[PDB]
């Protein structure tokens, strides 16, 4: 059962935030179990990305109002243009917002989908469960070790799902 997998694979904080995000956005984690797993995974990557730095402000994982309050605050103190859509992080070193993508498909495919969706100051960084990444301008932002740890965690999630015969379902759900 994917729902039970998610509850054993991710730390309690992450699972809580994923459940809250789903309800805030209408969804039931008991039904949309692949989505529930994807949201946890994406949350964890965002937190790991941010912990590898206080270089980053984490925007993902906050309730909508707080997320926009933070984004507004950053825009007001940097003059960086306000994004049309909530991004995932702000990079205080490069002074740009970052959109983090996690895909079960090819990274170039998901990159295009994201870049098309969001539109040009927001830096995009895409990770696969295959150790692939693609980023705006091939600027991967983090050092090699930080990206390697993210890649390892994603691949580990995939294999833990594969252990329980849940990977194939999860992969086709995107
Ligand atoms: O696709 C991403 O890489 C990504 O960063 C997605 C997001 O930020 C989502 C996350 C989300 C998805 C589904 C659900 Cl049910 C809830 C939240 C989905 C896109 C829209 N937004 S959102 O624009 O940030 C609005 C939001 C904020 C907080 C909680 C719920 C909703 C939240
Ligand atoms: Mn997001
Ligand atoms: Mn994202």
């Amino acid at each position: 059962a994917m729902e039970d997998f998610v509850r054993q694979c991710f730390n309690p904080m992450i699972v809580e935030l994923a459940e809250k995000a789903m309800k805030e956005y209408g969804e039931d984690p008991k039904i949309e179990t692949n989505k529930f797993a994807a949201i946890c995974t994406h949350l964890e990557v965002c937190f790991m990305y941010s912990d590898f730095g206080h270089r980053f402000e984490i925007i993902e994982g906050r309730d909508r109002i707080m997320a926009w309050t933070v984004v507004n605050s950053i825009c007001n103190t940097t003059g960086v243009e306000k994004p049309k859509f909530l991004p995932d992080l702000y990079d205080y070193k490069e002074n740009r917002f970052i959109e983090i993508g996690v895909t079960r498909r090819e990274v170039h495919i998901y990159y295009l989908e994201k870049a098309n969706k969001i539109k040009e100051k927001t830096h995009i960084h895409i990770f696969s469960f295959t150790g692939e990444e693609m980023a705006t301008k091939a600027d991967y932002t983090l050092d090699e070790e930080s990206r390697a740890r993210i890649k390892t965690r994603l691949f580990t999630i995939r294999q833990e799902m594969a252990s329980r015969s849940l990977w194939d379902s999860f992969r086709q759900s995107e």
